[PDB]
């Protein structure tokens, strides 16, 4: 892997300096395996700053060389409490790039909440909930569309900070029953988690993202039950067009099960935007102990 300034965007060059780590710079600890996805396992790494370190080696081909640098790029210049950053990225002579995210002691939000080690209160799963509709406010700033937010797909780090990850050079299946191959396209899809114009039309928006977070804010309050358990893959939109939705979970405060009927409206362009959300949830969190 060689890196040819003249092949990228002539405005980008300048910032091919700041997301390119030195090897010298990086030592990552392949070891033991700490984290695993469709393109590749996760490891250990110091940079003395702790580290994820990504391979991409289950990856056939990594694609163009000057979009990869791009996409990290665009990706480095985020910068969020609630957003997972990129440290950089790091060529091997033999192999693909590495992709050096921070560490992540918590993991991902799903497995955090489900942990039988970890009790957090109604509050603290709706403060998660804030947390993530802060980082989709920002993503959504930028004109960024998640595409795959789901509780999967957010990690915790060792404050208990909820960053929105799962995204640009991080981007990856994390839990492959999730996803179901679309039988015209083939691609495959996190239909629980999309909105109805989603599944119809393939296309997604930062109001389907919306949709998806009305999931989330589901999954938060059941302490990570998978949703509609009783519906196969691509039967979900003849089960949501019946006039149905997930149910209230039990603690689930009323306003923050009518903020999630909100994020699952018909009509795209009527659900709340994320700065409504960060407002909405902000007030509901306020009520609490
Ligand atoms: C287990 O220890 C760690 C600590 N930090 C990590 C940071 C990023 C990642 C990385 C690059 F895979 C990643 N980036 N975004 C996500 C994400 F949204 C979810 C997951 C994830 C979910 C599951 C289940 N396993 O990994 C992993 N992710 C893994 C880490 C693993």
């Amino acid at each position: 892997v060689h890196i040819d300034l003249s092949a990228l965007n002539p405005e980008l060059v300048q910032a091919v300096q700041h997301v390119v780590i030195g090897p010298s710079s990086l030592i990552v600890h392949f070891n033991e395996v700490i984290g695993r996805g469709h393109f590749g396992c996760v490891y250990h790494g110091t940079l003395k700053i702790h580290c994820a370190v990504k391979s991409l080696n289950r990856i056939t081909d990594i694609g163009e060389v000057s979009q990869f640098l791009t996409e990290g790029i665009i990706m480095k210049d985020f910068s969020h409490p609630n957003v997972l950053s990129l440290l950089g990225i790091c060529l091997r002579s033999e192999g693909s790039p590495l992709v050096v995210l921070p560490y992540m002691k918590h993991g991902d939000l799903r497995n955090f909440i489900r942990n039988e080690t970890h009790n957090p209160t109604v509050k603290d799963l709706i403060g998660f909930g804030l947390q993530v509709a802060k980082g989709m406010k920002y993503l959504a700033s930028k004109k960024f569309v998640h595409r795959d937010l789901a509780a999967r797909n957010c990690m915790l780090d060792e404050k208990f900070t909820v960053k929105v990850a799962d995204f640009g050079l991080a981007r990856d299946m994390y839990d492959k029953e999730y996803y179901s191959v679309h039988n015209k396209t083939g691609a495959k899809l996190p239909v629980k988690w999309m909105a109805l114009e989603s599944l119809q039309t393939q296309k997604f928006t930062t109001k389907s993202d919306v949709w998806s977070f009305g999931v989330l804010l589901w999954e938060l309050m059941t302490r990570g039950a998978p949703p509609y358990p009783d519906v196969n893959t691509f039967d979900i939109t003849v089960y949501l067009l019946q006039g149905r939705r997930l149910l209230q979970p039990e603690y689930c405060p009323d306003p923050l099960y009518e903020v999630m009927l909100k994020c699952w409206h018909p009509k795209a362009e009527m659900r709340p935007s994320f700065s409504e959300l960060v407002s909405r949830i902000s007030a509901i969190f306020s009520t609490f102990i």
